[PDB]
């Protein structure tokens, strides 16, 4: 009885990689369980009771990649951890195939084990070990043993990019998601590139951003072609985050035309397939950012009012989707739509204030819209208290503010209801004062204006 020759271990190979590869596809609970007990076989046929023979070493490197891949079946995986860590132990003692291959097993040892420490800190050794490979001081090869290299490098800088963004370390992570997508595009893309355009959405530069983000819409065209599609919601996060930068875009510049261009293109491919893929939270986002952008993308005097009646008609398609479900989800977003519709009366009052200042105000169209106008967002206003029980700082203190204007300054009735509105606007926020606790930022200005407004009110409609 002599040793292991190359044909037995040849044909040990081919049995084990075969069946396991033809297992890995996954077409049960028994024919993973005996490839994981052919594989347990060969474990105890391996018999273990420059450098030695080289079989041996090469044997027990690929018993334990396959032990590594029989707990990680088995998710029993602390003996498979041991018996790697005592092969890193051995090999320091005892290079290319070795390292790569034990540096692979590592990486998803511990990325299955999910502590966060340890998995950064050992894929930061990989890491000086390749940078100290970069240093540098045959059968049936797949490419020139160069290719195998190429796509663990791959998946391990991918992993470690997924262990960096389970921490914030947004730059470094970012930098090496985006080597991941070039060395993968050289040879989940649009996920990437989602979280690329996301970053840099929070970082300040937009060319680069528009450079990947755009290689990443040629390279969805000219990708080449099952059953999981994902490609609607991925482009429809792409065309939400296409809106997402015109909207910090149009901050930054508000604090020409071209923009408007591509704001109606890109926002009116986006609604089209909006439309298309769903949905109702996307469609209350939609309807969102579509009315933010009729804020924010202001003109003139007279392109105001057409803008105004445009988000107007976009809430009036946002309102009948949702009435026949609601449950408390549509209370949230119901108050969330309040919310947004008494900002788009905002808009709309600075509009008639601005008209009633240059042009004439008692003219018979103009009142009748500005009653039917006071009359539908009262009727908001009610639905927005009642979300509120009727039998954090900042929106209550903004509603507040709005609410005391809407108060103030919409009605000409008999010279009282104006005087104790505003009165109960007081009484209100110093109620939410004394059951707070706590200093406001712009109300109490607001109330010794209003305390102002109540003692002139309380003088000279009694004259």
């Amino acid at each position: 009885m002599a040793n292991v020759p190359w044909a037995e271990v040849c044909e040990k190979f081919q049995a084990a990689l075969a069946l396991s590869r033809v297992e890995l596809h996954k077409n049960p609970y028994k024919s993973k369980y005996s490839a994981r007990a052919l594989l347990e076989e060969v474990k105890a046929l391996l018999g273990p009771a420059e450098g030695p023979v080289a079989q041996r070493a090469v044997r027990l490197a690929v018993i334990e990649f396959h032990l590594g891949v029989n707990h990680i079946d088995t998710e029993e995986l602390s003996a498979g951890e041991e018996h790697l860590v005592k092969c890193l132990r051995l090999l320091r003692r005892y290079c290319i195939s070795l390292c790569i291959q034990a540096q692979n097993n590592l990486g998803i040892l511990w990325s299955e084990r999910e502590e966060i420490e340890t998995a950064q800190a050992y894929l930061e050794s990989s890491e000086a070990l390749y940078n100290q490979y970069m240093k540098e001081v045959e059968k049936l090869t797949e490419q020139e043993r160069s290719k195998r290299f190429e796509k663990v490098y791959t998946h391990n800088l991918y992993y470690l990019a997924q262990v960096y963004q389970h921490l914030e370390m947004f730059e470094k992570a970012a930098h090496y998601c985006h080597s991941t997508l070039k060395r993968q595009l050289e040879h989940e893309w649009a996920i990437n590139a989602a979280t690329l355009s996301q970053f840099y959405i929070n970082k300040l530069c937009f060319m680069e951003a528009r450079h990947c983000l755009s290689a990443a819409n040629v390279i969805f065209g000219q990708t080449g072609k099952e059953l999981y599609h994902q490609r609607k919601g991925e482009i429809a996060r792409c065309w939400i985050k296409y809106c997402l930068t015109l909207m910090q875009n149009a901050q930054l510049s508000m604090q020409a035309r071209e923009l408007f261009l591509l704001g109606q293109h890109y926002v009116f491919e986006a609604k089209e397939f909006f439309q298309i893929d769903g949905y109702v939270t996307d469609h209350i986002e939609v309807v969102q950012d579509h009315s933010a952008l009729f804020k924010v993308l202001a003109f003139f005097e007279t392109d105001m009012e057409r803008r105004c009646k445009m988000h107007k008609r976009r809430i009036a398609m946002l309102e009948p989707l949702t009435v026949d479900l609601n449950p408390q989800y549509y209370l949230l977003v119901n108050r969330q739509i309040q919310f947004e519709i008494a900002h788009a009366y905002y808009d709309m009052m600075d509009l008639k204030v601005a008209i009633a200042d240059r042009l004439r105000d008692p003219d018979s169209h103009i009142v009748k819209k500005i009653n039917n106008l006071n009359k539908s967002a009262l009727k908001y206003y009610q639905l927005f208290l009642d979300s509120l029980r009727d039998p954090v700082l900042r929106p209550a203190m903004l509603a507040k503010f709005r609410v005391a204007r809407l108060y103030g300054k919409i009605i000409t009735a008999d010279p009282k209801k104006e005087l104790e509105n505003l009165a109960t606007s007081l009484e209100h926020y110093k109620f939410i004062v004394d059951y707070c606790e706590k200093h406001p930022e712009a109300a109490q200005e607001i109330e010794v204006e209003l305390e102002l407004s109540k003692e002139m009110v309380s003088l000279l409609p009694t004259k």
